[PDB]
């Protein structure tokens, strides 16, 4: 189950079969294998292209939904990794997946977020939206995304469930930086407002070793290959 | 059942009731309502959003996918409305689910595509890649997006998976657009390589009339509204 280790956030007890699942097919890359600047950058594609870890966090959200008392009425997940789950979970529930993206990625009448100020060292966030309407007056949302870094894009995902007079039933990740204090500094920005939120993530990146790795070792060439470049290697 | 339009390009038979749910499902705006430019800019959340249709899709394609044979061992997806149905395609196969992305959304090493000159008239295509060893040798792939429009993607899709000596097994897409003749120009481009290349899609946009416009009528206001705008519009 899922245990508490600050106020109103919780980690999935790593003794759970998914917990050592993820931690077993999640995969990260070093700056010289990764398109970001981050000293270890884990890779969706890790989970993804594992059946059985990708089977298991499908099962686990639905019987976790199902069994809650009252259900969930939409799903809203974040451009564009939270596309990757959260749609297997809805279908099952059979309730809307609401799409939270950049206005000029967005149709209909939108709502945009207005995002707080950064506090030094660059890293700007962003404007998100969602369409007026999508999210109905009393719903019980309950948010995804694949990894909790910053927290700058669940809180967009907090004020657009607010402005919708909807409530946050809980925000759901698959990975998380607990060193980036997110659920921490949510919990108590603008005299804490949103402490009520509740956080739930499968798996902490302190779980994640050197046996994680996905750097090619000893590889001294290029990261990105042409196609070409690629098919002259073989016979065709 | 699928019925050929053009050479190895099949569209799911109107009588259908997938079609006609599909065709009850979707939503299109105006440049006045969306964010890019062109007559009509069909709404993918209108299928997100839309439980009994969404459900509709993941069962026709697993079926569909089963019955097969040989059966596929990868479905890859186009960044990123193809992440939204993808994966629960994919969890029910138990096959892994690949992520094509630009070079600086993936990770690992990664092959890039190589894209053909724009004719004329703007519209510069984009450079696609796949994780370097993200589709062994003999796999049978099955590539997804939710629109075909100008092909321009599916073509990077196409090229990957050729690179990768891997085989096509279809380009399955949810929603057509016949008019920018995307089949017929892969079909023909470069000596016709990829004329052996099947294409499956669930509707033709010109299945969709003014029935299934979503733009808001007689609405003289702006299109992105800020969060604040909003809760002033309710008492909390």
């Amino acid at each position: 189950p899922f245990k508490e280790v600050s106020p109103n956030s919780f980690l999935l007890d790593d003794s759970h079969a998914l917990s050592q699942l993820l931690k077993k097919s999640y995969r990260w890359y070093s700056p010289v294998f990764s398109p970001r600047n981050v000293p270890r950058f884990a890779d969706v594609s890790s989970i993804t292209e594992s059946p059985e870890t990708l089977k298991a966090i499908r099962d686990f959200l639905v019987q976790r939904y199902r069994a809650m008392s009252p259900a969930p009425t939409h799903i809203l997940g974040f451009d564009a990794r939270g596309f990757l789950f959260g749609p297997m979970i809805a279908v099952e529930l059979e309730i809307p997946f609401v799409l939270m993206r950049k206005a000029d990625k967005n149709a209909g009448l939108l709502i945009r977020s207005e995002p707080y100020e950064k506090e030094y060292k660059e890293a700007a966030p962003e404007v998100m939206t969602i369409r007026y309407g999508s999210i109905g007056k009393g719903s019980r949302v309950v948010l995804i995304d694949d990894v909790l870094a910053t927290g700058g894009t669940a809180l967009s995902g907090l004020q657009l469930v607010e402005a919708s007079d909807a409530v946050v039933v809980e925000m759901v990740s698959i990975l998380s930086i607990p060193f980036l204090k997110a659920a921490e500094k949510i919990h108590s920005t603008a005299n804490s407002r949103y402490k009520d939120i509740k956080f739930i993530s499968l798996l902490s990146d302190d779980a994640l070793t050197e046996e994680n790795c996905g750097d090619s070792k000893n590889y001294t060439g290029p990261r990105v290959l042409s196609c070409g470049d690629v098919l002259a290697e073989h016979p065709h």
